[PDB]
């Protein structure tokens, strides 16, 4: 009976198996007998697997027995052996004929564990170097290293897929990455594993850069290997050293400009769901690269753009200033030179407006941002787009015989000038100040203004339900104002004599002053102090990221003027390679010094 | 053993050790008996006693208790349901944490009279954190938002009826045939009904909770304020059928407190609840000094 043998194997006794074997020959889930045996195995107490294998051999078609349920769909006995750190059973299964099995079930894709869908990926992802060595070098059937799973994740893909940014996890993930990469080199010196890409097309380096795994990225970018056979695996090199001085190179294989999305363009354009996209510009080559680009070929472009915006704002201001006032829009052009100048200024203004409108639309299309985090990812794109909207609405209402266009233009102009702060990112000690303004406007004023409006409305309704109006203080707008003024140090504790009782009125105003002016407002000062003292450092990081985005956008914009004139680094030969005795890369040089090493 | 702990590391250490040893010994000597169920004159189980007295260490121990011995695996309160790689899925007992015979652990932690040293860290134990978050996620967030919306509507109609109070003569006022006057009187009746609701809620809270007189502004700052708003509303009612125009001096107060009390509902949101807590603490200490 099937249940009798199941009970026996769970009992770890072979007596029933021995009794039934002669009769065996004489004659939902789908779990295999050997599968249950290894599952119900303690201290190697399960030996009936060998008996079952020998019985089957005495009778290929069984060494590939796999689960069927959607939860464990495809789960294989080799995977079960590996999960338990089984070497003897794994080797026995491999020799007997039981390495490219695909465990495409849900559990391997809710609560679950992802390692890839191959035995090699499982063995690597579980910190088992010896087992992966044997699996990839098993003589009966060698486990392939280039096998590709459903979503495309190979073993290196998976190793990136598993990190968590911790010290020990990053430690052994990097260790196994290095070992498996050297092993793939020696077994297949012709192949280059890293180039492989998943369904999304992201290289493991690009994947570790997008997902947020800084440790793996720092590793991959700072990678050098000395072995004579496989020195081509390096991305870093040392070009000389004299005393305590050194001069190293870096690879920049496709960091600068890559096939689809390089590392830098993916770090900068991360949608802020990533944990740390701000520390991820701390790696040495990226810091040096951004500083170099800023120094050489984009500081002048940024200052030119800033000067052009300043001039645009000056003419917009000085044309809006002299707007015609008599009659209705439009206005008939006078023969005077000044009127010509004014209309030229207006046309310049509207041209800038449409430019900014199209830039905003294009940014939206390319970037495809969310709706909940749109005021955290990009605070300034929204504001430039809004200024453009106001300018265009004013245009719409200036050819529509209406004088409300000014109410638009004013707004626009204000935003215009206030937006000059956008350009204070090219300077550190001002960019950090603008970042702090950003953060406070987003958090502190929102909280404080909700609470303050609750208090103000409560007490102003309480004070208009008292007045009787028997000027026109019997208003909720005018009471809302006269009580707002208290906050700006202009509150007149007696602004009206229309009230039944004086004690109630004055107790009401005193409670309001004590609760908002003395308590709340000084509390806001205190909370601003604490928030400043916290974000002192995150502001620097966000400024760095802002400037990085500025550099990337500028280089993308003027690819027409100089698409390849400004390439980072120099095309150098670091060394030879066994493949073709050629190793020429666009490498980047940095010096260094040290005294302890000597 | 619960009666002796002091929340220190070593005292908690050996108190837990001896608790475990004596419990296993009682199991082996008397496998039929269950010691924990026993209760003192007050009727509090040792777990409930360690939860009420403030002994967080002993509570964390008792709630996170598992035993592997074949004979006495029934002593566990925690279990492991599977593990595949680096992953695990554990269970917890909740014997009578949720709803217990007289006073469960949770109802006794929450309702501690603040004489207890640390009733705020005592919700840091894993099962209680997870339980509170789960309940909030599933079946009470909607109820809280519904109550908050109802209070907002009550406050809006109270405000907009108090706003248009009749001004000529003395109270009461003869209902005009105008539709607006009908609307106004309906609003007033709604207001007073809410007022009596809040008054009875305050009285019931006092009776059940039996708080002190020196620490009444530390234990519950908002029950007092809701009760006071109800008192002002009821006094205004008393002076609106007593031919007197001082009722307004009451109502105004009431309304103010009303709107200011909306902050009570900012506890369902973390970054606003913390702000309201800070307002509470400053009003209690700094403004007084
Ligand atoms: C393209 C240029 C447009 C920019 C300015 C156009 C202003 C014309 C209005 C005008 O002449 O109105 C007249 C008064 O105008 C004046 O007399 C004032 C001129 C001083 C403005 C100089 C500051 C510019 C910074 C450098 C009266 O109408
Ligand atoms: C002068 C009239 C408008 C120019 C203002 C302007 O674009 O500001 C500058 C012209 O900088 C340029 O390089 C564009 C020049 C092309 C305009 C030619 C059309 C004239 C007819 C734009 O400066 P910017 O800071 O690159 O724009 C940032 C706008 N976002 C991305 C923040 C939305
Ligand atoms: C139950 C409902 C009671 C709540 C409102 C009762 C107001 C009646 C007073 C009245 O009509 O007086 C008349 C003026 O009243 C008006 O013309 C003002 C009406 C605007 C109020 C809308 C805001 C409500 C939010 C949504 C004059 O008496
Ligand atoms: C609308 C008129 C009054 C309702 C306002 C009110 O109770 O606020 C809401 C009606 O929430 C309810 O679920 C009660 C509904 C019953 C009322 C029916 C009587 C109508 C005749 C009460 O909301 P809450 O926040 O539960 O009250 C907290 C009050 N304490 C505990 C802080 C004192
Ligand atoms: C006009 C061109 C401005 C040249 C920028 C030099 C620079 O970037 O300075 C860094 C920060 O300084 C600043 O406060 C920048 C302020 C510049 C004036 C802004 C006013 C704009 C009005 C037009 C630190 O420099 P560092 O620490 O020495 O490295
Ligand atoms: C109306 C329903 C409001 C939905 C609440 C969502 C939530 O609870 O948000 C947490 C805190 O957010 C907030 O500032 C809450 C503010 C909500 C608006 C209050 C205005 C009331 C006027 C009526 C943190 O969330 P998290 O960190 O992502 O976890
Ligand atoms: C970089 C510069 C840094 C600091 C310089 C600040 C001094 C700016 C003074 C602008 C002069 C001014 O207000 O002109 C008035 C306003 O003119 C404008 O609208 C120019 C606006 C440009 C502002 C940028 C500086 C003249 O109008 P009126 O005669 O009052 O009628
Ligand atoms: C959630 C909403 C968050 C923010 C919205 C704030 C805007 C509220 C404006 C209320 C309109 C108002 O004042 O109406 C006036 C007052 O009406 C009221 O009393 C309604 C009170 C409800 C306030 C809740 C918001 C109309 O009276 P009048 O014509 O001045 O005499
Ligand atoms: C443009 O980029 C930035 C801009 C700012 C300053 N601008 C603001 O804070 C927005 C204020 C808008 C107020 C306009 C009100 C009108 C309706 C009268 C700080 C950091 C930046 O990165
Ligand atoms: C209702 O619960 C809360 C309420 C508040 C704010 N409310 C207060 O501070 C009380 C102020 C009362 C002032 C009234 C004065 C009248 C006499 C004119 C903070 C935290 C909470 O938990």
């Amino acid at each position: 009976d099937r249940r009798s043998i199941f009970d026996a194997v769970a009992q770890s006794n072979c007596q029933e198996l021995e009794s039934l074997l002669p009769f065996l020959q004489r004659s939902e889930t789908g779990k295999t007998c050997l599968l249950k045996a290894m599952l119900n195995l303690h201290n190697g107490q399960n030996d009936t697997i060998a008996l079952l294998l020998d019985v089957a051999r005495k009778t290929k078609q069984f060494v590939n027995a796999s689960y069927t349920d959607s939860y464990y769909k495809g789960q294989t006995a080799l995977h079960i052996a590996i999960e338990r750190r089984n070497m003897t059973l794994v080797t026995l299964l491999v020799e007997n004929g039981a390495v490219q099995a695909a465990a495409n079930g849900d559990f391997f894709k809710r609560p679950g564990f992802y390692f890839g869908e191959l035995p090699l990926s499982l063995a690597a992802c579980t910190n088992q170097l010896a087992i992966v060595k044997f699996l990839l070098q098993n003589s009966w059937q060698p486990a392939d290293i280039s096998a590709r799973d459903s979503v495309g994740n190979t073993v290196l893909h998976a190793l990136v897929e598993v990190a968590d940014n911790t010290v020990d996890n990053t430690k052994f993930v990097t260790s196994m990455y290095n070992e498996i990469l050297i092993l793939g080199a020696k077994l297949h010196p012709t192949l280059k594993l890293e180039e492989i890409t998943n369904r999304k097309g992201l290289t493991p380096l690009a994947l570790a850069a997008s997902s947020g795994k800084i440790g793996v990225l720092a590793y991959i970018l700072q990678r050098e290997i000395h072995e004579p056979e496989c020195r081509h695996l390096s991305r870093k090199f040392t070009e000389w050293a004299y005393g305590p001085v050194h001069s190293s190179l870096y690879d920049l294989s496709c960091i600068d400009t890559c096939e689809k999305n390089s590392v830098l363009e993916v770090i900068a354009y991360s949608s802020s769901e990533t944990p740390n996209r701000h520390d991820m510009l701390l790696v040495e080559p990226l810091n040096r690269l951004l500083q170099d680009k800023w120094d050489r070929f984009v500081k002048r472009i940024f200052y030119f753009n800033f000067f052009v915006y300043c001039l645009y704002m000056i003419i917009f201001t000085a044309a809006a200033y002299y707007r015609p006032v008599e009659g209705l829009p439009p206005y008939k052009l006078k023969n005077t030179v000044g009127d010509y100048f004014r209309v030229t200024g207006e046309i310049l203004s509207v041209s800038g407006g449409v430019y900014f409108f199209f830039r905003g639309i294009q940014y939206f299309l390319q970037r495809r941002p969310s709706l909940k985090s749109l005021f955290v990812d990009s605070y300034s794109e929204i504001l430039f787009f809004v200024q453009s909207l106001f300018m265009l609405v004013s245009v719409v209402l200036y050819f529509s015989q209406r004088k409300e266009y000014v109410a638009s233009m004013v707004f626009s102009l204000a935003m215009g000038w206030t937006n000059m702060l956008y350009y204070t990112r090219g300077f550190q000690q001002m960019g950090i100040y603008a970042v702090m303004i950003e953060k406070m406007i987003l958090r502190d004023l929102c909280r404080f203004m909700f609470v303050y409006l609750v208090f103000l409305f409560g007490f102003s309704t309480a004070v208009v339900t008292l007045i009787e109006d028997g000027n026109s203080y019997n208003s909720l707008y005018s009471t809302c104002l006269e009580l707002f003024k208290f906050t700006i140090g202009m509150g007149d504790l007696e602004f009206t004599e229309n009230y039944d009782f004086k004690a109630v009125f004055i107790i009401l105003l005193l409670a309001y002053v004590i609760l908002t002016y003395i308590l709340l407002l000084n509390m806001l000062i205190a909370l601003m102090g604490e928030t400043v003292n916290k974000i002192a450092q995150e502001s620097k990081n966000i400024w760095k990221l802002q400037r990085a985005i500025t550099i990337l956008d500028t280089e993308k914009s003027f690819l027409k003027c100089m698409r390849k004139a400004f390439r980072s680094g120099k095309l150098l030969q670091v060394g030879f390679t066994p493949d073709g005795k050629d190793d020429y890369r666009w490498c980047f040089r940095v010096d260094e010094v040290n005294w302890t090493t000597w």
